[PDB]
């Protein structure tokens, strides 16, 4: 890792210029765009100035957009195999030979270098031996480009790298055109360059037309990732430092909450907890996540030190000015700590999101089980003021160690507001889920001790024990359901919608309803409490990656600002639930007992769960393609394969059928256009294969007869609606 990565953290403007001729016809292209190399996202607007440009727009893309190799996202183990960022304080030179099957070739020479802040790619193009009625010069290619893999090897004699890749251009009749790209990259200066090992880059592209351009134009969007080299399988110092910091803050805050665990005060706590969470999660990058984290721990230590001074303060005008201020600073410190820790922990682990928060809640359960014992151990020994000041000493002394260990993540300020994120329906229904669960919990806290002591004559140690058992069940069930949420994202939603329903079931049999006619017994109470903790811990974990993936789907820019907004919403809905729960729960208690109030809370949970079920069975549209028809037949047989696809109209889009023999690569076999009048096949499948469509069933059929034993292969189904979606594949063996 040289200095050249330093320029590429952030958004870079891009100027691209092309001066080319194809068979004597000349064209010139100028373009401007922006690019990000931390995530690897590229956006270019390209305009032709000469006139009607002869060659199609996709076949220029790899000349124009792929030349910005230096905005690739290299993961953490790959950074010692980076060449494009290594030789770019000064630039590089890219030569490329592009062979078209049954046609001519492109020869391109490009120079990529910084001018000031901007990045300039100056490209020269030459084309040889194109048919005037062919695929390229006949404008037969489709405005559609798909995903590919670029293979890079080193070349130590020229101090540069070589690259090979192969590209399929979709043709409107149904065919594909295979372009073989051979690429040579050479640094300009004689500085220290970083020679890499063998690795491949995945390229996902999307072409668009701007709605308000009258000249020739193209909008090119690109996602680039790097892979190929195996991993040790463990964590770098960034992730381990974030884990130690999160464990320390959770253990310290649960010590502070546990060892020391009016109406206007209780209102103002949650009231302004909501407001502080909103303002602090909205303006995350303006203050700083590191500064918010250390300031939150410092202010929480100040609260737990100055908490203990209230016994020395007489009641009067000084008492209200101290207690109001301590309550307000407790609320702001909790909001800041929770928001900053969630943002940093989500940023450090981008893929393993739910698992690490589940492990953090396990550390919270450990805090809960080891708070009151050492609290009583110090209380019986020294008194009531010494444990407070020694815990304040621990929380203050963790801060100077925390300053060096936490990393700095600096990002650009956000542009989308909070009203952009809150104005979605799935966000609102998941918010109602969180609000109902937090209200369940707020009602369940104060009433249970009175109810158990009133019906079964049992002291407060037992209700403390069942609260501890509920939170211990939540601490066990949180990491497992977080792990299952991460490994299978499509089962996230049914891990949520069912779970609240199970919670509703626990609020039916918590107090045995007189409609139900079940005899009261306290083992039923403790069993329903453990099952309720399990269902609540199962529900509370998948809400964070679901809202994060929804915001990433609906155009929120990747960075700390999106995580800050999701964390702020999460804490906001927790605060609204914890405010609305105890108030109406106590009111319905003093009206009509605990027994019907538990049923009312279960009814809110039931309504929220059925709303989730109705929404998730009335919105689902994902483009997946299922394949069927694998069998075995002696040579001479016949067979019919089926590709069933949702999420798009099949009659409006083209369809293709591909074939991978074991040991060989993928080859095109069949293609069907949109109008359904034309089809195209390969030479070895011509006349003995048919492609067909039943658009009422949304199914694409391929019939084969006279099967030679050269067709033993896995068959794939190909559609592209902006990104290509590959099928599942069927194995056909002809022995």
């Amino acid at each position: 890792v040289s200095k050249g990565e330093e320029l590429f953290t952030g958004v870079v403007p891009i100027l691209v210029e092309l001066d080319g001729d194809v068979n004597g016809h000349k064209f010139s292209v100028s373009g401007e765009g922006e690019g990000d190399a931390t995530y690897g996202k590229l956006t270019l607007k390209l305009i032709c100035t000469t006139g009607k440009l002869p060659v199609p727009w996709p076949t220029l893309v790899t000349t124009l957009g792929y030349g910005l190799q230096c905005f690739a996202r290299y993961p953490d183990h790959m950074k010692q195999h980076d060449f494009f960022k290594s030789a770019m304080p000064e630039g590089y030179v890219q030569e490329r030979t592009i062979f078209f099957k049954d046609d001519g070739n492109y020869k391109t020479r490009a120079e990529v270098k910084f001018e000031g802040d901007t990045l300039v790619n100056r490209i020269e193009l030459k084309g040889i031996d194109f048919k005037e009625d062919g695929n390229i010069l006949g404008h037969k290619l489709e405005y559609n480009y798909n995903s590919h893999n670029v293979y890079i090897t080193a070349d130590k004699q020229k101090n540069g790298i070589k690259a090979n890749f192969k590209i399929r251009h979709n043709i409107e009749d149904g065919g594909v055109q295979l372009a073989d790209h051979y690429q040579q990259n050479t640094p300009i200066g004689d500085g220290p360059v970083l020679l890499p090992d063998n690795h491949y880059l995945s390229y996902q592209s999307k072409l668009s037309k701007d709605p308000n351009e009258k000249r020739d134009h193209m909008v090119l969007l690109e996602f680039v990732t790097a892979a190929g080299i195996t991993t040790p399988g463990w964590l770098s110092r960034e992730q381990v430092f974030v884990l130690i910091s999160a464990a320390s803050v959770n253990l310290g805050s649960m010590m502070c909450y546990s060892i020391l665990g009016i109406g206007m005060i209780f209102g103002c706590f949650a009231l302004f907890e909501l407001l502080a969470s909103l303002v602090f999660g909205n303006y995350l990058v303006h203050i700083g996540a590191k500064f918010m984290f250390v300031a939150g721990m410092f202010v929480s230590g100040g609260v737990t030190i100055l908490f203990g001074v209230l016994d020395r303060v007489p009641d009067g005008p000084v008492f209200i000015a101290m207690c109001f201020l301590v309550r307000v600073m407790d609320a702001v410190s909790f909001a800041a700590a929770m928001t900053a820790s969630s943002s940093i922990l989500a940023k450090a682990f981008p893929n393993n999101v739910a698992t690490v928060l589940g492990s953090l809640e396990t550390f919270s359960g450990l805090g809960l089980i080891l708070g009151p014992p050492v609290g009583g151990f110090l209380y019986q020994s020294f008194g009531y003021e010494v444990p407070f000041i020694v815990l304040g000493c621990v929380v203050l002394l963790m801060v100077p160690l925390n300053m060096y260990i936490l990393p700095n993540y600096e990002s650009d300020p956000g542009e989308h507001s909070f009203w952009k994120l809150i104005a979605l329906p799935k966000v609102g229904l998941i918010a109602f889920v969180i609000n109902s669960l937090s209200s369940c919990f707020g009602f369940l806290d104060p009433t249970l001790s009175l109810f158990v002591l009133e019906k079964f004559n049992l002291p407060a140690g037992y209700v403390g024990l069942v609260f501890l058992g509920m939170a211990l069940s939540y601490a066990i069930s949180s990491p497992l359901f977080g792990l299952l949420s991460d490994k299978r994202p499509p089962l996230r939603k049914w891990l949520l919608v069912f779970g609240n329903l199970i919670t509703a079931g626990c609020y039916m049999l918590l107090g045995p309803v007189p409609i139900l006619h079940i005899k009261s017994q306290l083992w039923l109470l403790v069993l329903i409490l453990v099952v309720s903790g399990l269902s609540a811990g199962m529900s509370i974990i998948p809400t964070f990656p679901e809202i994060l993936s929804c915001a990433h789907e609906n155009g929120f820019e990747e960075g700390l600002s999106t995580l800050g907004l999701v964390s702020g919403l999460f804490s906001a809905m927790w605060s609204i639930g914890a405010f609305m729960g105890p108030t109406l729960g106590g009111f319905l208690y003093e009206k009509i007992g605990f027994e019907w109030a538990a049923a009312i809370q279960g009814l809110w949970a039931l309504i929220s769960g059925l709303a989730m079920g109705l929404f998730y069975l009335l919105e689902y549209s994902q483009v997946q393609l299922v394949e069927s028809g694998g069998a075995l037949v002696q040579p001479g047989g016949s067979l019919r394969l089926s590709c069933a696809a949702s999420g798009f109209p099949v009659n409006r889009y083209s369809m293709r059928w591909y074939r991978q023999a074991p040991g060989k690569e993928r080859e095109w076999v069949a293609g069907m256009s949109s109008a359904g009048d034309r089809s195209s096949y390969e030479d070895s499948v011509k006349g003995r294969f048919t492609i067909s469509r039943d658009d009422a069933r949304n199914t694409v059929y391929l019939q084969m007869n006279s099967l030679k034993p050269e067709d033993t292969a896995v068959y794939y189904c190909n559609v592209n609606v902006g990104f290509e979606y590959w099928g599942q594949g069927t194995q056909v063996t002809v022995s």
